[PDB]
DNA sequence: TTGACTCTCTTAA
DNA sequence: GAGAGTCA
DNA sequence: TTGACTCTCTTAA
DNA sequence: GAGAGTCA
């Protein structure tokens, strides 16, 4: 809601319910070879999932609260940063997950950043194998390697240079 | 259906129209602090864009050939691939410029690989940077970087572990 | 047969 | 990655 | 007030 | 990153 102590109080119920979901640990690649573990804090697959929170989507949820009488509502993932500008650059800014795991809701696992910088993280080499995000990954992304490319660049004829 | 001389006839034609297309002179970051140059093909802003081709979109394009009274249409930056496996690991084969640029048609800077290693080469470091992409990357990924990010990982308690 | 428009769709964040 | 409505 | 569902939307490849 | 329709 509008006051700073209002929305303290939302990022504190939301913290002390996230913190009772059952904590799963995941072994990760770090990249340069190296694993590293991470604690991710993993809402419920079925109702109920917590107080405040429901399922929107497959792997959607909402935080809500009553405030006033008013009932207000937010991407389960974004309560965390309800301090914080909600744009960048012109750019909506997003909860991005650090750990990958889309169920997590641990705040130390997220970030608050454009999609393109979210989106990019799946692809970094992590944390000992070269990222330069400055607010640094906690794993290599899941889609970081070679790739399976079908076909490379080609022409039949002589009328492209590269 | 086409034949595959029919199918070569169609890859020479648009080979033909797209060499004649403006070639624009790029300077590119390749990574590892190192400046290369890249000759784009580009099709025209609006039309007439060239024989057979014709906008679907801001930064869509078709070409279409009609063979025997039946009218063909391909995507414009697939016709490369007509040959190639259209499908990979139960992924869709994508067009995917290894130049970042999309009004370019020029078929060496054109890859054929799933949505998701397409996507990724937008931030990949580069040739002298580190790219690992077995079909190597010409140019370090426009996205690449330290990134933007707000906000991030923090806890208002003591709730959470990483 | 061809050009220049129109529309909606896919994917995974 | 999001917002909002329908019911109980 | 709180819970458990429903729907469509955004972005940039 | 895609496929397909209309009109002349
Ligand atoms: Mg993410
Ligand atoms: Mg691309
Ligand atoms: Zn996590
Ligand atoms: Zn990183
Ligand atoms: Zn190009
Ligand atoms: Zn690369």
């Amino acid at each position: 809601a509008l006051t700073n102590a209002q929305i303290l109080a939302v990022i504190d119920s939301w913290e002390e319910t996230v913190g009772q979901f059952p904590v799963i640990t995941h072994h990760v690649p770090l990249g340069g070879g190296l694993q590293g573990t991470l604690h991710c804090y993993e809402i419920p697959l079925a109702a109920p999932y917590g107080v405040g929170f429901a399922k929107n989507g497959p792997t959607r949820w909402q935080y809500k609260r009553t405030i006033n009488q008013v009932v207000h509502r937010w991407g389960s993932h974004t309560v965390p940063f309800l301090l914080e500008p909600d744009n960048i650059n012109g750019k909506t800014c997003t909860a991005s997950h650090l750990c990958h795991n889309t169920r997590c809701h641990n705040p130390l696992h997220l970030c608050w950043e454009s999609l393109d910088d979210n989106k990019g993280r799946n692809w970094c080499p992590g944390p000992n194998g070269g990222c330069v995000h400055a607010v640094v990954c906690l794993r290599q992304g899941p889609l970081y390697g070679p790739g399976a490319t079908v076909a490379g660049p080609q022409q039949r004829g002589s009328h492209f240079v590269v």
